């Protein structure tokens, strides 16, 4: 099946004005020995392969590096993945919109932080998607906002 791992800011801002290494913590534990897919703007902006995963990158146009796995569309990226219990969709606008209808996992970090970005997670409505899981954590000396890390499964 397949979920969608993002953190979000004030109106669902995506894409580094925090400094979560906590949230890190919390990204590389949900997606650590599945496959990752990614847009090529994520892909470059991450700069090298995730270790431990399958890294999928979605791009219309040829790969560009063999460390990786490069597909054309959503259908190949998810056959790309095999038969495994979890996919993990990390990102970016783009490609959580195409893969949102298909999610039935939503890993959320809600961060208190107010930032003018050009990139927004796709607007998830709340009849859709049921929180089955929430803890909040405030801002320490090593987390630069306050956090919440939310998973939700479609109602
Ligand atoms: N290093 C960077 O380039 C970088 C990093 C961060 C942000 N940004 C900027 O910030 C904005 C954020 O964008 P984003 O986070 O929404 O990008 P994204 O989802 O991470 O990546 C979108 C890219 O993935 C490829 N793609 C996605 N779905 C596809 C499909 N079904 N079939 C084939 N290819 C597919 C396309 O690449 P192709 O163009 O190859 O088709 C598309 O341009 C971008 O406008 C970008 O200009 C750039
Ligand atoms: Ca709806």
């Amino acid at each position: 099946m397949i979920s969608l791992i993002a953190a979000l800011a004030v109106d669902r801002v995506i894409g580094m004005p925090w400094n979560l290494p906590a949230d890190l913590a919390w990204f590389k534990r949900n997606t650590l020995n599945k496959p990752v897919i990614m847009g090529r703007h994520t892909w470059e902006s991450i700069g090298r392969p995730l270790p431990g995963r399958k890294n999928i990158i979605l791009s219309s146009q040829p790969g560009t590096d063999d460390r990786v796995t490069w597909v054309k569309s959503v259908d190949e990226a998810i056959a790309a993945c095999g038969d495994v219990p979890e996919i993990m969709v990390i990102g970016g606008g783009r490609v959580f919109e195409q893969f949102l209808p298909k999610a039935q996992k939503l890993y959320l970090t809600h961060i208190d932080a107010e930032v003018e970005g050009d990139t927004h997670f796709p607007d998830y409505e709340p009849d859709d998607w049921e929180s089955v899981f929430s803890e909040f954590h405030d801002a320490d000396a090593q987390n630069s906002h306050s956090y919440c890390f939310e998973i939700l499964e479609r109602r």
